């Protein structure tokens, strides 16, 4: 009934925090080379963190229910952002009828319009910022911008993208966004009621209100029938809990921040990395490969071309995720113990598994580095770029739709080269990790024929 060991703490209360903060992908190496344990345990704020670094064992971490192992008390950090009582603040019965009602408003069932409604507000961003035949730009700037775009064309009824529009609302999320301390999980008082928050605050309680007043208004064309709008907050407003209870404007606005605040980071980032490697002449015979698939494509994009057509791209993007996975570490709360392989884990401790570090597993994924679309997990389930479980991702489709649909798009219609010798180094800095901002530039070659 025994413990991982300890990784040696050289200060005790820092724990492992710098070296940690510095480069958590060498550092969690280490550890693991070092103790020669893919399971074990670091300090953090003097407080026990397993990681759980072996691909065999995941199984462990996404098969216990949350009773056993609960996200809530590690995921606090985001009740401002999605409010009191939503998804992890909420109780867990509730927290999944949300997600579900949400997952099903990701299905592919409503995927029907959205390949094209994508290209479109590509095209647009496109003509109007890469107006030239050449010219320089920040690829994870754009694509950021190109992302909340399609998004909210995907997600967003006509009426609501006029009240509110994508670059504004993107400004919002930030706003909410800029709030946010990771260090907090871990050390939660640290949340215990901060300079931003107000705002965050405000940028809440400003789109709440935009929706409270959106709903009136599309309350009273039903009797005139005059649309049949089922957008993402159509959807959330025709929910019913069991209980036969309705969401509250706060829970349908918490619901559709956290919606568009996931995907927004998440799915640029994978963009990005994506063309970049694309992009970069050593991977030529893919970006060429790539193009077998697309160039016989209409200009006009359907669904069947996407999820059905595009077996190979998708795989560009799910190896850009396996290389560097935007999320590094997921989380619970261990509420009761649990065994992992030989070791058993307390209740109380903090346990992690990192997608950052099982990617990187040798094993799994020999020389990880190298971005191989073409290579396969030797270790089934080794990667969990979008978790696994009860609580894998459910954005999962939707996001593969976007940036598969984006690579088509802009790589048809330009080429492209990075402004550099290799490609851009992660920046470990972030709560959501993406290539370096500043090394983001590059060269837009438009083309004809
Ligand atoms: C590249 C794109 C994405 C990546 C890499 C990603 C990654 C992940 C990962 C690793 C998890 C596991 C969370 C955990 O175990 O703590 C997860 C969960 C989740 N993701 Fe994503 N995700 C992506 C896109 C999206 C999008 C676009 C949305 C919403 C639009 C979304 C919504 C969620 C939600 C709601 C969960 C919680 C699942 C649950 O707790 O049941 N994701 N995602
Ligand atoms: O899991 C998220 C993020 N996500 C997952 N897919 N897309 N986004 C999430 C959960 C539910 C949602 F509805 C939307 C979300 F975006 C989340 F809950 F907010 C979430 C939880 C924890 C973290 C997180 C936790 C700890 C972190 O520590 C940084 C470190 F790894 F230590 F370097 C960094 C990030 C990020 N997002």
């Amino acid at each position: 009934k025994k413990t991982p060991p300890v990784y040696p703490v050289t200060v005790p209360f820092l724990g492992h925090i710098v070296q940690f903060g510095k480069n958590p992908l060498e550092f969690m190496q280490r550890c693991k080379r070092d103790l020669k344990s893919g399971v074990f345990t670091i300090s953090i704020g003097g407080q026990r963190v397993t990681i759980v670094g072996d691909p065999h064992e995941h199984s462990r971490f996404f098969s216990p229910r949350n009773e056993i192992l609960s996200p809530r008390e590690v995921y606090t950090i985001m009740t401002p952002v999605f409010g009191e009582g939503v998804a992890y603040a909420a109780p867990y019965p509730r927290m999944r009828e949300q997600l579900n009602f949400l997952a099903e408003e990701l299905t592919i069932a409503k995927f029907q319009n959205f390949v094209p409604a994508i290209q479109h507000e590509v095209r647009k961003f496109m003509a109007e910022n890469w107006k030239e035949d050449e010219g320089v730009i920040n690829l994870l700037e754009d694509c950021g911008a190109m992302i909340i775009n399609t998004a909210c064309q995907c997600l967003f009824g006509e009426d609501l993208r006029k009240r509110l529009n994508a670059r504004h609302f993107a400004q919002l999320l930030s706003k909410m966004e800029s709030s946010l301390i990771p260090a907090a999980v871990f050390m939660p008082w640290l949340l215990r009621l901060l300079p931003q928050s107000a705002r965050c605050r405000e940028a809440r309680a400003e789109l709440q209100k935009i929706l409270g007043e959106i709903i009136v208004a599309r309350e009273k064309e039903e009797a005139s029938k005059d649309n049949n709008t089922s957008d993402l907050l159509g959807g959330l407003l025709k929910a019913v809990y069991r209980d036969g209870t309705r969401m509250s404007l706060h829970e349908v606005c918490g619901m559709i921040v956290a919606a568009m605040f996931a995907g927004q980071h998440t799915s640029t980032i994978t963009t990005s990395w994506s063309m970049l490697h694309l992009m970069h002449p050593k991977n030529k015979k893919w970006l060429d490969k790539l193009h077998k698939e697309i160039d016989e494509f209409p200009a006009q994009l359907n669904y069947d071309n996407v999820m059905d057509e595009m077996p190979f791209a998708e795989r560009c993007v799910r190896e850009s995720i396996r290389r560097d996975p935007p999320l590094l570490m997921v989380m619970r709360m261990v509420k009761a113990e649990v065994k992992v392989g030989s070791y058993v884990v307390p209740k109380g401790d903090i346990i992690a598994c990192s997608p950052l570090l099982s990617h990187h597993d040798e094993e799994a994924f020999p020389n990880p580095r190298l971005w191989d679309p073409e290579r396969d997990e030797k270790v089934d389930g080794a990667f969990i770029g979008f978790g696994a479980g009860v609580h894998k991702c459910i954005g999962q489709k939707f996001a593969l739709l976007q940036v598969k649909t984006i690579l088509a798009t802009a790589f048809r219609e330009y080429d492209f080269q990075l402004l550099r010798d290799e490609v851009p180094d992660p920046d470990y800095h972030t709560m959501v990790v993406g290539p370096t901002l500043n090394q983001c530039l590059v060269k837009y070659t438009r083309k004809k024929k």
